[PDB]
């Protein structure tokens, strides 16, 4: 009776706090259909009532709970727990259910009518007598308990049955947690990093007493970094609030705001305490105000402040139920001394969002909030490149404060203060979203920015034998080194793009990364330049030490020849070969780990101008040319840049190929923008004539960018390439093996 | 009896201390013409009496009365008031109103014959017992409270109506504001920032319990910036005074 009821919890994909998702070789194996009221038996003799569906990604094992049920069962995730299947009773009599006195604050009117009642309507969900279940509405969530279940332990929905339920706020039990708080749940992005994290704490945390019965040395400290405002203590937070172990916090200006002797006691207090309650975790934030760099400590004490939390760090090499994490800014920021091994040897890097987790961001800011329909956030998500977490709760909260100061304040006239179902009865439109995102939030990045990009091979058109080189080259290797090992061949860890300008080198590499999965770093040639003018050349290392923290990447150093045209061009400066910015490239290159897939990708538009030194073999080397594209290539090009416009049938895209010739794709895209404005145009003069109407349903504006517009436009074709430039770059062809 | 007399107050354009400006649609809803003295009922069983004249930036909730009348009703901008159209007097008998101690100091003379003589002037004004106004002049702002009104509560000026007011400076009542203070009419400029701070701290400052009803964050970390001299903490002071919150000044 052990066999077909025992699965570990794990992580849920869906909302709703009464599924739980099975997978289904485990439900055609206990024969569970869909609907099914099931019954979960967990630790400390509880229990727990669920609704089951069937889902496709989990094993044999897991089972995918909402953090709801999942405390309800009073289990953690990656525990075990017993199922087992239950008759229906498809009725109710007179449920009971009370709120929570520590949920409930300030709120006014009754809560029965405007959260209950839209709650419990065509969505069948069992319930048991003494559990925490939430419901989310007003801006607020608020916890409900129900005390007395009439017709069985566990019961429906089933409308017939209306809830009697006027009681005061039932005094919330001190051994248990509300819902409100953190968990894994809470935290928008960051699929990798909580990863990491979660497989770094599980077993000294969760399983304690295994690190007494073998001699391993399990990892004890951990600096998270980042920029600020991306929520370093909210991980923190929640790995506690999961695997439910002490959680101390030390913060930095705290410590520096006491007298010296304070402070040093506070300091250790601090780690004595958390010592005491073991397994625990110790949190120091702002670790950079506690203790920065060496010649950065202009005091005396400060170095006795930074020398104590060392001796800490070193006097916990004998404990192995405590582990250490900090928060910083920048790795190159602290003091070296802490970054060594058995103080602080693991690094971790939150790092900002992308579209999906900041799509994730703002689903969890706006969970509670009753948007309307038409707000689409996969436009913002969009539109929000460059900001991180706290950037997105206060346009969520800004969102929400204009939704509440432009109007039921100024129509709060007659009634003097906020009614709880006027508060629920507030939506938000895609217009105010653009009114909070167009102003008053200044984005706080600069950063480069490290994701898997969006491009894909659908969009290049044309160059399907450097499609089948470059597949080659990366993925080969990378999928099974076994071959390489049998023949004795070392992988090539570069390739050269050279070729004319604007053909779709940025494209070809981002297309790259994209279908080997694999984020993608790019150096663009300002950044070079700065890097020389400034003549500090020396943090070229700290992006390749970046590359190693987001391992596997594609580091593209674009524009690689401006240097060396900023530098006179052919004649200048003496006349030499070598740069700064170029020599620090060669020593990074050189000197790195040899097989962590990194793959370094350069381009450039002067193949002969760039050093000689960096195309000798063990460094960038397999030199690709990227041809101007032919007809067959300029008819792709043109369709994939109109796949996102509106085109007609009579657009004879033949034609177009036939017609233009030695121009590049980069001017063919002009030439369609270009077209597309003109349409745009037209659009407004049509726009202004049907507004001019005679008084002051034919509103079509033509949305279809007809064939004027392509055959005007057309007249503004420039060539940007001449003739001796495809000469010369055949004359750099045939100093490569093709002829020589 | 709701309808028709509730609007939100707001900032004004006129600097006639009796004045209050209304938009069009809604004085020809109200039937009410120009000159017209009414009646302002607002909080604290307060009363304030006005001639109206016609505006057009306003809506149908807005009225735009200046800072005089608006301490005089003890209430504050983005709050709303009652307004009654009267009955006319269109005569006065014998007022007296006295000068304020606080306002009064180093004058020296009588404060009558300069001051209110010109005052009262060809331009009908009604006045209300126990009120406050102000008049300019002499480089200074002086304070005048009407004690006492024989014909009506209420009294239009009058120039047969000679005013005898040869009095002591009375003792300021402890609970009530000064009209030399600073408020947003006494900042020059700045109609975008004072816009931005209006809105930035509307609601956490002049309806508190509101963010005990919901889980929201309002910003609490201002920073103001720009060149010495440009008047930064006159700012902060008059969003003090206008939301009626307390000022602390480290
Ligand atoms: N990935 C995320 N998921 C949810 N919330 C986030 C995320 N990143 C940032 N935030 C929000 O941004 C803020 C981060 O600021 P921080 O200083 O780290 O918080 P704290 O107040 O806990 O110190 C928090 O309010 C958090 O809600
Ligand atoms: N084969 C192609 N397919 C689709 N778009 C292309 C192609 N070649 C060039 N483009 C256009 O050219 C631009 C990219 O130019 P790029 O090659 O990055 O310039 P550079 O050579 O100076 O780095 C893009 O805006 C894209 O629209
Ligand atoms: N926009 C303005 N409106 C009215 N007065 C201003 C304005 N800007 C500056 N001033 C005047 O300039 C001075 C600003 O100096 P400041 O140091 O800010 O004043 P305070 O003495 O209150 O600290 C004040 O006397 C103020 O009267």
């Amino acid at each position: 009776k052990n066999r077909p009821n025992r699965l570990i919890v794990d992580e849920a994909i869906n909302e709703d706090n009464s599924v739980v998702s099975l997978s289904q070789p485990k439900m055609d194996e206990l024969q569970l259909f869909r609907g099914d009221t099931v019954l979960l038996k967990g630790k400390k003799r509880r229990e727990a009532v669920c609704i089951v569906l069937s889902d496709d990604a989990c094993s044999d094992e897991k089972i995918r709970m909402n953090r709801v049920v999942r405390n309800n069962l009073r289990v953690r995730l990656g525990d075990v727990i017993s199922i087992q299947p239950c008759p229906d009773v498809k009725y109710g009599k007179r449920i009971h259910v009370l709120p929570i006195d520590d949920t409930v604050e300030g709120i006014t009117g009754n809560l029965f009518e405007v959260y209950l009642k839209p709650y419990f309507l065509e969505a069948y969900r069992p319930i048991r007598k003494g559990d925490i279940f939430l419901v989310r509405g007003g801006m607020r969530a608020v916890e409900f308990k129900v005390v007395e279940t009439d017709p069985s332990p566990y019961c429906i929905v089933a409308p017939d049955t209306v809830i009697h339920c006027e009681g005061e706020p039932i005094k919330r039990e001190d051994e248990e947690e509300s819902l409100n708080e953190v968990g894994y749940d809470d935290i928008g992005g960051c699929r990798k990093q909580l990863a990491q994290i979660k497989e770094m704490v599980e077993l000294p945390l969760r399983h304690p007493a295994l690190f007494k019965a073998i001699g391993v040395k399990p990892p004890r400290g951990i600096l998270l970094y980042g920029p600020p405002g991306t929520g370093k203590t909210l991980i923190a937070r929640a790995v506690a609030n999961e695997t439910g172990a002490f959680f101390f916090l030390i913060n930095g200006p705290e410590i520096m705001s006491k007298l010296a002797g304070e402070s040093e006691s506070n300091l250790r207090k601090a780690f004595e305490e958390a010592e005491k309650n073991a397994p625990a975790i110790i949190f120091i934030d702002e670790l950079d105000a506690i203790a920065p760099k060496r010649e950065k400590t202009h005091g005396e004490v400060e170095r006795r402040i930074v020398s104590q939390l060392l001796t800490l760090m070193d006097g916990l090499k004998q404990r192995a139920h405590v582990i250490v994490m900090a928060a910083t800014n920048r790795p190159n920021s602290i003091d070296p001394a802490l970054r060594r091994f058995g103080r602080f040897d693991r690094e971790v890097d939150i790092g900002i969002p992308d579209a999906t987790g900041r799509l994730e961001i703002l689903q969890i800011h706006t969970k509670n909030m009753k948007l309307a329909d038409d707000v689409d956030l996969e436009q913002v998500a969009n539109e929000t490149h460059g900001h991180v977490g706290a950037d997105l709760a206060a346009l969520c909260s800004e969102a929400a404060l204009q939704a509440i100061r432009k109007k039921m304040d100024l129509i709060d006239l007659e009634d003097e203060t906020i009614d709880a179902e006027v508060m629920n009865s507030l939506a938000v439109t895609m217009d105010d979203f653009r009114w909070a995102l167009s102003q008053s939030n200044p984005s706080a990045l600069r950063e480069t920015v490290v994701e898997v990009p969006q491009v894909t091979w659908e969009d290049i058109g044309g160059l399907e034998d450097v499609k089948r080189e470059l597949q080659e080259l990366v993925q080969y290797p990378v999928e099974h080194p076994d071959k390489f090992l049998k023949f004795g061949m070392t992988p090539s860890k570069g390739v050269l793009f050279y070729g004319p300008p604007g053909c779709g080198k940025t494209l070809l590499a981002k297309a790259i990364a994209n279908e080997c999965q694999a984020n993608f770093i790019s150096i663009k040639g300002p950044e070079l330049l700065t890097m020389w003018f400034g003549e500090s050349e020396a943090n070229v290392r700290e992006i390749f030490d970046k590359a190693r923290q987001a391992a596997p990447c594609v580091l593209f150093f674009d524009e690689l020849d401006s240097i060396a045209k900023a530098r006179g061009g052919n004649i200048g400066d003496g006349g030499g070969a070598a740069d700064r910015v170029i020599n620090q490239i060669l020593t990074e290159m050189d000197g790195m780990s040899t097989k962590k897939n990194v793959f370094i990708i350069g381009a450039t538009n002067r193949p002969d101008i760039i050093d000689p030194a960096i195309l000798r073999p063990g460094r960038l080397d397999q030199l690709i040319y990227i041809p101007l594209p032919d007809e067959k290539s300029r008819v792709a090009i043109l369709k994939a840049n109109l796949r996102k416009s509106p085109v007609a049938k009579d657009v004879d895209l033949e034609f177009l190929a036939k017609m233009t010739n030695g121009f590049s794709g980069a001017d063919l895209t002009e030439i369609c923008q270009r077209a597309c404005k003109l349409a745009i145009r037209e659009s407004i003069e049509s726009e202004i004539r049907r507004e001019r109407e005679r008084q002051t349903e034919e509103d079509d504006p033509v949305p279809e960018i007809r064939r004027d517009h392509f055959e005007e436009a057309m007249r503004f074709a420039r060539r940007s390439v001449s003739d001796n430039d495809i000469r010369k770059y055949e004359m750099f062809a045939q100093t490569l093996q093709q002829s020589r």
